[PDB]
């Protein structure tokens, strides 16, 4: 099985849903593993770690990027802190660039979310209209 | 300006044609200086070491991958004769992944082509339906 891990931003209490959500079907429709920090028990200081380790575990790495994860990626407001949750560039230049699944959110115009540093450009638009065109897409980039 | 090597096969006249075609559009449109075959007057059994070259000056490797580029990248793989400037595994694995820039061509159900042997699975699925879209996001995937 792929294990993918999911590094994303708690941007609202729906966006946590989304996210849960997404992580369900994958583990139900898509016989994936997800490494999810809910389901953990991650505590709120434990959040780099378990996201640095998750990430040289798993497979694939899904970087759901809404607007509130590319701008505190880009910013990095106060830097790096325990806290964080938000992929590094430190973090990205030491892993695999294949890994990474960036998906991105809310976007107009095709003008996909994506933290800078990010030295490919690739990114899953997630199309809101067609969820199921852009879950088999997403399955194609975490198995295939 | 990003220098962009072209990796692509002379599977007929037509797809040549397209390929030439799309060079030509690159630089007069969106100010890229390109790489290609024809232009330096490469011959058949020098495309080879010609693609290894310029893929180590390139900024971008766009990679064309329709149906006949696939299924010789799948079955050679780094077997692929010296006339060929299909990537190989090695040629794949031994550049900076950020470069290749695979398009996927004439691929159905969003069934993007794409040789196995890449370890991420992005591909820009050229829409022949909406070129002004798949130009669009190929340009942001070069420049951005």
């Amino acid at each position: 099985s792929p294990h993918v891990f999911i590094s994303y931003s708690w941007s609202s209490e729906d966006h946590k849903e989304w996210v849960l959500d997404l992580a369900n079907k994958l583990m139900k429709e898509s016989g994936v593993e997800v490494i999810l920090d809910r389901w953990h028990g991650v505590v709120g200081h434990d959040r780099f770690e378990f996201m640095e380790n998750s990430i040289k575990i798993a497979d694939k790495v899904l970087v759901i990027c809404d607007k509130d994860y590319c701008e505190k990626a880009n910013t990095r407001r106060g830097g790096v802190g325990t806290e964080t949750m938000i992929i590094t560039p430190n973090i990205y230049n030491n892993t695999k660039q294949e890994k990474f699944i960036p998906i991105s959110l809310g976007e107009e115009n095709g003008e996909y979310f994506l933290p800078d540093f990010f030295k490919s450009r690739f990114a899953l638009g997630w199309n809101y209209e067609d969820i199921d065109k852009s879950y088999k897409e997403l399955e194609r980039l975490i198995w295939e």
